[PDB]
């Protein structure tokens, strides 16, 4: 079957702390591997944790927990996902204010591989409603409630990492996200099956962006965005510039700030899609495949300002774009949760070490792309 | 003579933390019990404190001193005190935004038996002068900088919990409330005995509101609010329509929110008025013994909605309505105090558990009331 | 040689916690000391360190890592450097929101002897852009990142202790400062040798206050503020009264609230200065040296309101008055730190507690003011 360890659960109030397993404990001399938890210390980062997977010959996954699950960077095959913001600290949320810099507080704890900017809202912040919404929402900067490690009893030894993260206000919402990461060790793909659960008796709106952020070593001049699209418009007029470009990222450039594309995703018969930023030489590479009737649209985030600014591209499938809740809302984008329902969120993120694996994926979405003419639009389609 | 036990001192920078003594050990002969302070973990509730008295044959009485000694809960003779809130976690102040939700934070916290809403202010939130005064001030969302546990020496072996909050700040204010709990073991009451001093050179207003909540088992489809009483009106336009009915609840009702009535209470000769909530059979309830020179004014809060949504309702003396500081301030009802003086908050909180105990307290209620006619007054004494 | 403790270090997420070391470890000649970091506990004071230096016949220095380095108090020769706030507690960071209070949140922390103020921003608040600017910046309410203490291993033995205070934002800025403080023991001064550097790429704005704050027993009635001054002038209307007294304090006064004055001072050969604050007697003070080139203003803090209010004063050097960031750009003293660059801040402390030793200061600060006459201006240069 599966050994399961209960690493925090908050109804009754535990919390393990510092803790580790090993394949060796287990007794499996296959792929080794370790499993572990560490409470972090000093500066903004007191008392806040990372969960690893130690993966010999595979993935090292690292994410934390009391950051929403969110995860901080994946190492191996001589590559990486992930990138070197100037905020080096694992913030504990205790001290991010995220209403402060008029909803960008959020900025103050960024530095991750993959952040959920969900649930409740997402986005850009704004003033509405007579509040602040802040900038990507609240499930980034929750503590899981709930925190799972798994690990199969048979070959290949599956490791599953479960993590519930909560948006429960009195009079507001009960939104619960039980987060998941599979992985099985020595391979060079993770998965992510997140349910998010309506708890209330009231139906309820949701936003989600699966916000996947990557830097060197696959990012760089002549890196180029594979991705199956039918249109792709600039997000502001800033953008515009860069459209005929969308597939190809400069080197770091001083003044650059970042430039954002909207696309609709093609998928194929069974509504899977296939994004991916490899390198010039087409030999690194890392790609997410999402499922389209979960995450409709894609974002893409072209941050290739200097090294120390943030040199690093966003891919972000998504509910919605980055635009703040009110243009979400206004146009269409914002799903509604009934009463006791859940949406599911499938992702495959492939670290991609090879020039044969990068060309695997490239072939796909060309398969994907078929005939169909990319739309290039000019036209931002909102204006925030 | 008594012992007492000092858990938590800051002016000594020392806290206990878990911590626990038993009758056993004490050699208490009589009625059984134990006290213990628990620090909980996982999610939001990272490092909050919980303190019970857990008794054999008498209440269970569960209060929070990381937030602001508030009274979570309290279990005995087959009923209870309480509700089941979304908010699941005693959730730790540093993890709430109080002006987030533009002033309403404070619902993502609330889930308490009693919470004091105050004292440098109360009510629902409103922006004055270019500041957010945040819904029901800051003392529930407070922790406790002094916590002492005191155990009488002989029958009947009355428990007192104490607890020090504090809202300092320079230039502004220097409010300090002890906060005392007296509980005789095997009873069906508590005593809140609490003090409020004004420890600054300058009289500082205040307001209070001793917001008590009451769920299922007491709460059901005609349960009846009792209180002795000269005038009641709705807090708003949608509360008229529930006036007429004022003394029977509804079951839980889809879509109804809440209906909050202002009460003008009567009290006896000692100036002691009396309050309660009480099943449809008439066997079990809840009562609220206070002082009308300390605590004027009543609130009751209706809020008969779904059993996820929240089905509760507030019995809540003050010294205020609900209404911003703003409304409160215009009408009166802001009290004051002067430099090093203080003000006294009497209550008795009764559990009753069977039909001879409701009836002693509607015959006392209605004593109280005597030949004087309930106005119900139809117009909102306030707009917000 | 020189030995080096890492107390904590994010980088690492270590943090030692409550650790002492002592001269007879170290086995130390003709003065005895110690050095000792404390974690705290109780009310919003819980996770809070302080960090002492106990020098037996010179002095006793306490900070808080928890609170950016800053200076507690200063004790020693029968005398202090300090005052006493009405908030009692070393207040954690995690329970102040500094956006409460309409930009007044840090006043929920203030009761320390020097609070850098700044370093990203200073001054009173102000919303400008569309964001709030709050009172005297963040780093007096950031934990370090790093600390370290350093002793040398012969004669005089000085102590240094570093604190690494960071204000990381991503797309926002990369100002980090690493504080220090140096100390011999049996000595009755201390020096600040503080170096803020720009990490980023991009040119950022800089501003700090130095606000170092006395009260008794060197204030009271008849106190003395000694400078070397070409103008002083009243931050306002209501400190116009006060101007010709500026050397001036009264006792303790109900309804003064407080009188600020905006210097300009002259300094030595090599861009030294000094100011003063001396009991009456003149055998009791404290004095500050600073170089006008790294701080080329001075703002003179007159709280002398009732002992519980706050009877303090406040001698503040720094790169700007305490008007808000919207004045202090707007008259062009907001510095500019180029990337990669630093600014140097060295600073005197001494605990003058001899006739002599005020003599001394009254003389040294003679010479540098000469034939140059003090311009009093009655015009306030700014209204906010
Ligand atoms: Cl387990
Ligand atoms: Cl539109
Ligand atoms: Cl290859
Ligand atoms: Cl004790
Ligand atoms: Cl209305
Ligand atoms: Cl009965
Ligand atoms: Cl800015």
């Amino acid at each position: 079957g599966a050994k399961t360890w209960v690493l925090t659960n908050a109804e009754e109030g535990i919390d393990k702390g510092n803790w580790q397993i090993n394949s060796d404990q287990l007794k499996v001399k296959d792929h080794a591997f370790s499993i572990e938890q560490k409470v972090l210390h000093g500066g903004k980062q007191e008392g806040s944790k990372i969960l690893t997977i130690h993966s010999k010959d595979g993935l090292t996954i690292t994410l934390s927990p009391t950051r929403g699950m969110n995860l901080l960077r994946i190492e191996g095959f001589g590559s990486r996902m992930g990138w070197d913001s100037p905020v080096k600290e694992v913030v504990n949320p205790a001290f991010i204010n995220l209403e402060s810099r008029n909803g960008l507080g959020w900025l103050e704890g960024f530095n991750e591989m993959m952040v959920r900017c969900g649930y409740e809202w997402t986005g850009h912040p704004v003033t509405a409603d007579g509040q602040i919404y802040t900038l990507h929402g609240k499930a980034g900067n929750t503590p899981a409630s709930l925190v799972e490690v798994e690990v199969a009893d048979s070959a290949p030894y599956e490791i599953r990492i479960r993590g519930l993260v909560k948006e429960s206000t009195f009079k507001k919402a009960d939104l619960q996200t039980l987060t998941e990461l599979r992985y099985v060790p020595g391979s060079n793909s993770f998965s992510l099956h997140d349910v998010l659960t309506n708890h209330a008796d009231y139906p309820h709106d949701y936003q989600i962006i699966y916000h996947s952020n990557f830097g060197t070593p696959i990012l760089e001049e002549g890196a180029r965005f594979l991705a199956p699209i039918s249109s792709i418009s600039p997000f502001n007029d800033y953008a515009k510039s860069g459209l005929k470009t969308w597939q190809t990222y400069q080197g770091p450039t001083k003044d650059f700030d970042e430039m954002v594309f909207n696309i609709q995703p093609l998928a194929d018969e069974n509504h899977q899609t296939l994004a991916a930023v490899v390198n010039k030489a087409g030999d690194k590479g890392a790609s997410i495949q999402f499922d389209t009737r979960q995450l409709p649209v894609l974002t893409l985030w072209k941050n290739t300002d200097t090294v120390k600014q943030g040199y690093v591209t966003g891919i972000e499938p998504g509910t919605s774009y980055a635009y703040p809740v009110t243009i979400e809302r206004k146009q269409k984008r914002v799903k509604q949760l009934q009463p006791g329902a859940s949406a599911q969120f499938d992702l495959t993120y492939t670290l991609l070490h090879d020039s044969a694996q990068v060309a695997a994926v490239e072939q796909k979405i060309a398969k994907i792309q078929g005939d169909n003419k990319v739309a290039e639009n000019e036209t931002p389609i909102a204006k925030e």
